[PDB]
């Protein structure tokens, strides 16, 4: 309920979402980094 909140859900969904949606094909190239992807997964299923 926290209006911060619903700014940093503006900012994400606005700029942060669309450029990683858009920035996809480079990520393929991710084998031997292991981590960072897969927090970003979690921390984007908790958004959702």
């Amino acid at each position: 309920a926290t209006d911060m909140a619903l700014a940093l859900n503006r900012y994400l969904c606005t700029a942060v979402l669309p450029l990683l949606t858009r920035c996809a094909p480079l990520f393929a190239g991710t084998e031997h980094h292991a981590s960072l992807i897969d927090s970003l997964l979690h921390t984007v299923y908790r958004l959702s």
